[PDB]
């Protein structure tokens, strides 16, 4: 009942809450003024990059794409730890686990990468830095069009006015999928995801009353991940071939294909 | 309310029987529901494909797939002129939603031919082995990623009636590139939506979060399409270089 599905929710919330330091709330208070202590430090072009460095501490192209990848592992990690807390998750074979951090990760950073956009740019080092669009589409080679795909993206599923509490539900359904390919035992993974499913239903109803299927509209945002993920593995081998240069973390290129 | 829903999903599963002759429902008893009045031929190797009665192998058979591909547009667009509202809508973008509509329906029907051995061809009169298809230089692979969805796709257990709705739902998406008016389309499919949540609670009371992992399907059939394309640009380097048909190619 209704009930049951509440307290799954805040479980899950709280656990968010814990496990990623810099929430939407956070990020939206620090994007629209809000605020003296939070405003960041803006960077639109060469110069502006240079002060960054020396205030908001951490080729330009290859180093903005390499830190990109870093914050990436570290919220593998956050990811992770996350999931530990997801009812029934670590009672799944181990195999299975692996499998569903793997496939599910790249579509989990892209959804919370999302919480830091707006259509003019993104926040960075937790917040300090906003590093615009246009600055981003003009970078050298191939660097140039990493970030659109994912900007386009964040425009269209900030529309849903989702919070944190909303979000927390949604990552667990991502990791708890079942299409994943290559899981030994599919059917422990759905019957936890309906679970999921259900609390995200009435989580949604509950805080947008008014928003008439918005369980739908945000279960149909999911193909957009899965393209903006194959998307930047596809662009990936190609700073890979070009940029030998290039090296990938250990959470990383084991996780790619 | 629930009444009005409801005859939105009766009215387009009466468009659906319209507009397409062979039903899920035909095609499970050809498939299986057998004891039938005619059993399919089957195609299985070489020689059976030759009595198949009813050019490098290979390339016949992508060709008529596409051949039936193009016939399933005109069944999909007499379809998609009886969802309400679809006709109201800017031409250009009744275009542009048949135009990025009709794979991912067409993934969606081909399910319904399928299962984990082959699938039916010629209105259900043939059925062509999974086995002989991966056998075919890279035509012996197009057809197993829609297997693979097929199957995952038919556990779901869909009817006729179910399907209908999806169909409609999957047409009217208004996150297709270049639509002028976007809002119109989403709520269509707002209604579109409900009438299929309503539909499945009611024709699948025993499965919970039917709705859900529907949804979730279209994720697969957006890869399939995109893998598809990406597969079909490389067809374009083997051998339809020729020029005994220059209507044709255009047509189809
Ligand atoms: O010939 C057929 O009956 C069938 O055609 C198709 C092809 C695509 C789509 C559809 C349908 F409209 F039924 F979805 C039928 C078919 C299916 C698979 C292949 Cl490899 C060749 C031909």
């Amino acid at each position: 009942e209704s009930a049951d599905l509440r307290a799954l929710a805040k479980h899950l919330y709280d656990s968010y809450i814990k496990s990623f330091p810099l929430t939407k709330a956070k990020a939206r208070a620090i994007l629209t003024g809000k605020t003296t202590d939070k405003s960041p430090f803006v960077i639109y072009d060469m110069n502006s990059l240079m002060m960054g460095e020396d205030k908001i501490k951490f080729e330009v192209a290859i180093r903005i794409f390499q830190g990109c990848q870093f914050r990436s592992v570290e919220a593998v990690q956050e990811i992770t730890e996350y999931a530990k807390s997801i009812p029934g998750f670590v009672n799944l074979d181990l195999n299975d686990q692996v499998t569903l951090l793997k496939y599910g990760v790249h579509e989990i950073i892209y959804t919370m990468l999302a919480s830091l956009m707006n259509k003019d740019g993104v926040l960075i080092s937790e917040g300090q830095g906003f590093m615009t669009r246009e600055f981003l589409k003009s970078l050298r080679k191939p660097f140039g069009d990493f970030m659109e795909p994912k900007f386009e993206f964040a425009v269209k599923f900030n529309a849903l006015e989702l919070d944190d509490s909303d979000l927390a539900i949604f990552i667990a359904v991502i990791i708890l999928s079942g299409d994943r390919p290559g899981l030994l035992n599919v059917k422990p993974i759905e019957d936890i995801q309906d679970n999921l499913l259900q609390a995200l239903e009435l989580q949604l109803k509950l805080n947008h009353p008014e928003s008439s299927q918005l369980f739908a509209k945000l279960l149909q945002k999911m193909t957009d991940l899965r393209q903006i993920v194959t998307e930047h593995v596809q662009l990936l081998q190609v700073i890979k071939k070009t940029e030998t240069d290039m090296s990938l973390h250990p959470l990383l290129q084991e996780i790619y294909k």
